[PDB]
């Protein structure tokens, strides 16, 4: 199995690099993280901050989740993130992505005991 928390780390945490290393980044990462195993996941965001920093967002600004739930939190500071988005040549099993770096606030849904990030909601 894999807990919601471990799953979030797998799909969204990349503390090794401070930014989107290169145009090749998303292609390597989406595959490496097993995000292109059952289909090409259309979009995915990686956060280049420490695990502790991202978990701390659960005690930050409480905001509404896109699905209407109220367990979402927005970071007070901007964080380094990389957006991975499908290219047109993208054809399963040959998934292709466009790597895009930016500094934005992240919004994550948190749950459990301890209270940790379980889902990436949005970035603003």
């Amino acid at each position: 199995k894999e807990t919601a928390a471990a799953k979030f780390e797998r799909q969204h945490m990349d503390s090794s690099t401070s930014a989107a290393s290169s145009s090749n980044y998303c292609n390597q990462m989406m595959k490496s993280r097993n995000l292109t195993k059952d289909r090409c996941k259309p979009v995915n965001t990686f956060v280049h901050e420490s695990l502790a920093d991202v978990q701390a967002v659960c005690s930050q600004k409480n905001v509404a989740c896109k699905n209407g739930q109220t367990n979402c939190y927005q970071s007070y500071s901007t964080m380094s993130i990389t957006d991975c988005r499908e290219t047109g040549s993208s054809k399963y099993p040959n998934c292709a992505y466009k790597t895009t770096q930016a500094n934005k606030h992240i919004i994550v849904a948190c749950e459990g005991n301890p209270y940790v990030p379980v889902h990436f909601d949005a970035s603003v």
